[PDB]
């Protein structure tokens, strides 16, 4: 049984009657063919508004039956529009067990005055026979079962999926919020006159450089009044945003001096983010100073990509005054570029 | 496995419905040829405006369907114009397996009031044969699923290009290193005599109760030392590992008391995480105990799921001795179970 | 669109047309059908008449 | 025709793209069998999201179309899932009429990158012979017209629910009565000695230039009297018969100076609707006097439409003496016309 997410339970209400119909002194039928005996009206607890009755002909109702008992069912009151029904009849013998039971194969509709039943019910001679016990002590016993169907209803239920939904990771969010809110600050940064503030453990975890003068028993002097003079405060605030959160929102406008800050403080992750930022602006004129900053800050991937770019576009780099100043002030780096261009991407002649 | 300069991932959106549909007293078919009986309109959470319905003819649709039960599927609600879907019908037998599970090879174009189905679905006499088990206890149990597709989407990725890449993030690893080489910490706590050390701001960032305890009536006098003698250290160290790392590796072995710790320290994600763990560890022989803890430690959706599980398996849950202790200990939970099962059996 | 009158507002109806047809007899026949979309009672009898302005 | 109590108008929306296409020097087709030359991507103003294009095989697509010019219609990009359309192809002759036009009876299904059309569109030798005149100056021009169908909407118009009805709006009629009956005005103006009567608040309700003049320096001392001595009363009465009634009945007969007053008094809606009249009265013999007004009185859409008319009819606008007067009076208009003509004739 597969699990579903929606389902419907179409239920059609069905009720069952239980009726007894016993007539005494049946051998005194007192009439010839074509005469009926209407029963007493009966119902059940619900809905108690459908009044049923039975008509029975001891002799044959028609010339075709004659030597035949015939039994019918009739409905006399219908508060609704119409009612379809099923029925099973039976003759109770001397012992009381059901014999000669015939039922209806269709759900016949009934209106007030409509009858349904078996006119060819049982042979009258077979009933009047005594060996089968169908007429005990001049009593005729009949067993009536009437089943009534009602209008169909659909409860319908949407089954449960309702699995556990978990929240996302929040550590970056609350640690970043802890950065601005600065609850229970332990150290007071100083940057170009600004007096920033931060904790101690997160810094000594992010940067080996910070833990260098923190592990060497330098707490009571340097932690309260730590002085930093290299980085400007805007970039310095941005790199603590990186320290506490792990994100660099506006790196694209400050990729150079934040790379200088990353080189100073050994934040290798931010080093490679600055490599990322300064890679994707490679124009034919700025590659000289890109090489300058790459060699000054010991960058690897950005330096290699800049060397490949200047080897590709040396037709226009050489005209720039940055390249001439590069050649003058940096003897070794031009030689390194010559080395890389020598045994790569021109060995075909 | 070559690597390319670009990559296109053309994805077709697919939504899979599931549907149970059960009939009682079918042998009283009530009508001749031409009868149709409809089902209820059903849909999943997506998109909540694409409703479907079944439609079955008991005796048959036409004269050549005299000895055939015909089954159809009708689309009743669709805001858009054209929606196509490929469906599969089956019959759950007495045990519950599918029988004549047939599929349509095409995904027909459906519109507002369009029907498709198998007119020659199953034989009438083959269904009404009792030896086949196709009518268990005079009940028809069909199982319906439709696979609906939407307009395909193109992500249009473009890899290689600039070689630049991040060497991920070392945050969790270095905060674990803070567990490793001890720390010049902020505060020394006490867990049943055993000495643990942890910082203050990191606790105050992720826990309202720690921030409430730290800055009120303790930051002036007893800032260094505080004692917790309520949660045992073998789960306490793991809860502090959740505070430091953002995740808990060891949850399923020992979620029975760390969820109590999560309620005691108001960590919402950790509550939900152990809630999911105990939801996966629900079983018949302990569901009363999961209900006891879910009511004791303010779990809500876990309480609802455990109540639903007990409603599903109420026959054998009553046999376990845990329910008998639960009756005399917490009668309100028993009343709540009766309350929920009353709504479950509202029609009957 | 589904339609009914004010009373009793529980028997909703709608129409359906096949512009080309349904079967091989209706290759050159427009077909019009009327169906009942919702009913609270068990069954309802009716007679209908169609027209083209 | 009886009136029914319920009705429902079913509308399936249809839009239309009207298209010109023009190719030079068709004798230089430059290739044999197998060549295609495309067209630019085109769309209409609404919704400006359905992008179509064309393609033509100068020799043919298959061996059955060796002597057939092949034509197809192609859908390059669309935001919706699927679009159907009915299309019609045509060829313009030398005289400017349509010849050998043929269309398709079926609303074909189009999707991203699918073509539809007639491979056997026209006979290549029939185009090649000059007797029919279908190749004017070795150039081919195509008339393409396509209609796109859209989703169904039903308005479901219910009638005879309520016999009562509200008479929309008579407020414009009473405000028109405020001008004719003059209904105890407050401030009496003076237009070239003639006396007109106006109320005070409802002028400033719509006029930004009156709201500034009425409260500053005028209401304190000379509140009853102020003089307008630049606009003639024959059009000033028609102008004031808009601020009250919300409309202008007598527009076209003196739209030449109504727009002159419109930018003078900064009435935005009056300026646009009089720009409508002066755009509708565009012709070759008055384009100079239209453009001089559109430049002196800060018209923008009128100035754009006028210069676009002059660039297209510049063969005979230069013959007019008003153009010669505009040249010697306003050189900047001539410079703007040269700039727009250079932008139009950028490829040459």
């Amino acid at each position: 049984g597969p699990v579903a997410e929606s389902w419907c339970y179409t239920q059609i209400k069905v009720v069952k009657f239980s009726y007894m119909w016993t007539i005494n002194n049946f051998s005194f039928c007192r009439e010839e063919m074509g005469e009926v005996i209407k029963s007493s009206t009966f119902s059940s607890g619900a809905n108690d508004k459908l009044k049923w009755c039975l008509r029975v002909n001891p002799k044959g109702l028609d010339e075709e039956s004659k030597d035949y008992l015939s039994l019918y069912l009739l409905l006399v009151s219908c508060p609704k529009s119409e009612v379809r029904a099923k029925f099973k009849f039976s003759i109770l013998n001397a012992k009381g067990e059901e014999t000669k039971a015939m039922e209806s194969q269709r759900a016949y509709r009934f209106v007030q005055g409509k009858d349904w039943g078996f006119k060819k019910f049982i042979r009258r001679d077979f009933l009047l026979d005594e060996a089968n016990g169908l007429l005990p002590d001049d009593k005729l016993t009949l067993f009536c079962e009437v089943s009534v169907v009602q209008d169909s209803v659909n409860i319908s239920g949407q089954n449960t999926m309702n699995m556990v939904k978990v929240p996302e990771c929040r550590l970056a969010d609350e640690l970043g919020g802890l950065w601005e809110n600065s609850r229970f600050t332990d150290c007071c940064l100083c940057v170009a006159g600004q007096e920033f503030q931060a904790h101690k453990a997160i810094l000594a975890a992010r940067s080996p450089v910070f833990s260098a003068m923190f592990e060497h028993e330098m707490e009571e002097s340097k932690k309260n009044r730590v002085e930093i003079n290299d980085v400007e405060p805007e970039v310095f605030k941005e790199m603590m945003c990186f320290i506490y959160t792990g994100k660099a929102p506006n790196l694209d406008k400050m990729a150079d001096d934040l790379l200088a800050a990353a080189d100073k403080y050994a934040l290798e992750r931010l080093k490679v983010m600055c490599e990322d930022a300064l890679c994707s602006n490679l124009s034919v004129e700025n590659a000289a100073e890109i090489l300058i900053l790459a060699d000054l800050h010991s960058a690897d991937q950005l330096k290699t990509q800049a060397v490949d770019f200047i080897n590709y576009h040396a037709s226009d780099v050489l005209e720039t005054s940055g390249w001439k100043s590069m050649v003058v002030s940096h003897p070794h780096l031009v030689a390194e570029a010559y080395r890389s261009l020598a045994s790569a991407q021109c060995p075909f002649l």
